[PDB]
């Protein structure tokens, strides 16, 4: 190891490098682990924590790496379900790009670039600041890298719209293997296309990405408002949604979530009740949105006083809780497991229920949420970027139950979580059991860890077709070509093939 310290020092003249030692290590480690089941003093720890300021600070990194066999974790939000960009097997050091973080929105051309390590909150600021008329298809949580949130689709309100963050970039600027500097037009099309929705964790490390803007309205609408399940209404409605939330207008996005709570009947008796959220951005005024409602839903029985009209950009406050706050929040804790599937098929009222009735074991702490697709996904080939889940999808359900890391609950948590998936599987797509990348998942299928590359890619193919399909054997391809060695690796990285 002392020798690649030498390495890192010689190339690296410098705070660029932290060390066990150093007393802000752990500060800088903790900082940007965002699921606490990985944040123990048993989890694995990186060997040292790079925070480059310029790209040749990665490429020192890469080339000391491989000259000394250390594996490389790229970290720009940390957001990983399973912890990816900050645990490794092996000995291992994080290149965290945070401060990577510089965004340069231009109107006229309606396009920004955007450094790897910039938050999805930073990003939405940068555009407000200039224009409310201008957005980017992106999530909602403000704390998420741009660096994985595009590379592995990047899902959110405006999708139905405008399809997924992956589908709306232009350029990007990457470090492969070799150490060279690449942008679109000297990757390749091929690379260009794995990066943007293939995890680039696989392929080499992201610096920039080209954004391409999209038109919103000065006025938008949102609302998130409570619903009595034991209601026909709200029955109905649910019935409703799993038919029509992929077919409405591509403005509006109606997202769902159901959890249990303790609460008591009128005498005072302990029950568990099931509570439905069903919370949306209509990307117009709350008139159109109002008679759409009616029109299409009208057992949700949506109230003008549940609708609040805003700015673009402020939907983002409200639907993170901020509702006093200035924009400037966007731009600044719990352990969880979370599992995810696509619908293709409405799923039967009664086999709804019985699915809701297992939140009755795990009380406050599990949710199911209900994302729509189809619209502009429907539109866009299912080879067009690696995510493949596009038309014949009615929509993704997730699942997830947190807790306090303080200790067999945890067992106790993934256990339930488990049982759960495993209830589901006849309800939703099979061959492959379709999953979202960024809802990131071990207990799927992980890599060998050495075999023939034959094995490797027989088995990386069990988790790979589930977030792939079939662009998983383009991917494989493309592996081949840019990191034959495999250097850039992790549990579900695509193996190349070898001679
Ligand atoms: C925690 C969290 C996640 C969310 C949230 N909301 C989402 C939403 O509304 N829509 C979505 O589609 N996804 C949402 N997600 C999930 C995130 O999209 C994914 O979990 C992202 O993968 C997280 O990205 P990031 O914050 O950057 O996380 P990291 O752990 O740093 O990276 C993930 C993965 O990608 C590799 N990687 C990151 N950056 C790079 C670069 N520059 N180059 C190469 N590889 C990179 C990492 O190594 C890792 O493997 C809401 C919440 C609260």
């Amino acid at each position: 190891h002392e020798h690649f310290l030498q390495c890192l020092t010689t190339r690296i003249s410098e705070p660029v490098i932290y060390t066990h030692d150093d007393p802000s290590y752990f500060t800088v480690l903790n900082s940007s682990i965002n699921n606490q089941r990985f944040s123990s003093p048993s989890a694995p720890k990186p060997f040292v924590i790079i925070t480059p300021f310029h790209a040749s600070h990665v490429q020192a990194t890469v080339f000391c790496s491989k000259k000394h066999g250390m594996q490389i974790r790229t970290r720009s939000g940390g957001h990983d379900y399973e912890g990816l960009s900050y645990v490794s097997s092996v000995s291992f050091v994080i290149i965290d790009l945070r401060n990577l973080n510089l965004i340069n929105v231009d109107v006229e051309s309606k396009s920004a670039w955007v450094q790897a390590g910039a938050t999805i909150g930073e990003l939405y600021y940068r555009i407000a600041e200039k224009s409310e008329n201008l957005a980017f298809p992106a999530g909602d949580c403000p704390g998420v890298g741009i660096g994985g949130q595009i590379g592995g689709g990047g899902y959110g309100y405006l999708a139905r719209k405008y399809g997924l963050a992956a589908d709306n970039v232009l350029d990007a600027e990457v470090i492969d293997v070799k150490g060279r500097i690449l942008d679109r037009k000297s990757m390749g099309e091929d690379l260009f296309w794995a990066i943007r929705g293939g995890g680039p964790a696989s392929f080499g490390i992201v610096l920039s990405w080209k954004l391409q803007l999209v038109p919103v309205p000065s006025i938008v609408t949102v609302f998130d408002v409570s619903r009595h399940m034991e209601d026909d209404t709200t029955k109905k409605f649910v019935h409703q949604w799993q038919r029509r939330a992929d077919k409405v207008d591509e403005d509006l996005s109606i997202y769902g979530r159901f959890q249990t709570e303790s609460s008591v009947d009128n005498e005072g008796n302990k029950k568990i009740v099931v509570r439905a959220s069903f919370r949306a951005t209509f990307h117009g005024g709350v008139d159109r949105l109002l008679q759409l409602m009616q029109k299409e839903f009208p057992e949700l029985g949506l109230l003008r006083q549940e609708c609040h009209e805003m700015k673009w950009a402020e939907t983002f406050l409200f639907h993170n809780n901020f509702r006093e706050s200035l924009d400037v929040l966007l731009n600044r804790k719990s352990s969880f497991k979370a599992k995810s599937d696509f619908v293709k098929k409405p799923i039967s009222d009664d086999i709804f229920e019985e699915m809701l009735g297992k939140l009755y074991e795990k009380v406050g702490n599990a949710f199911i949420d209900l994302f729509p697709l189809g619209g502009k996904m429907n539109e866009i080939s299912e080879s067009a970027t690696p995510f493949p889940y596009r038309a014949g999808n009615l929509y993704n359900i997730h699942y997830l139950v947190g807790w306090e890391e303080d200790i067999t609950t945890s067992k106790k948590h993934v256990n339930w979580i488990r049982k759960l998936y495993n209830y589901m599987t006849p309800y939703v797509s099979k061959n492959p059991r379709a999953t979202y990348l960024n809802f990131r998942d071990l207990d799927i299928g992980t890599n060998n860890k050495t075999t023939s590359s034959y094995n490797n890619i027989a088995r990386a193919s069990i988790w790979g077709t589930k977030y792939f399909k079939d662009n998983f054997y383009k991917l494989v391809y493309v592996k081949t070509i840019v990191d034959p060695t495999n250097f850039f690796r992790n549990e579900q990285s695509i193996p190349p093939l070898r001679r």
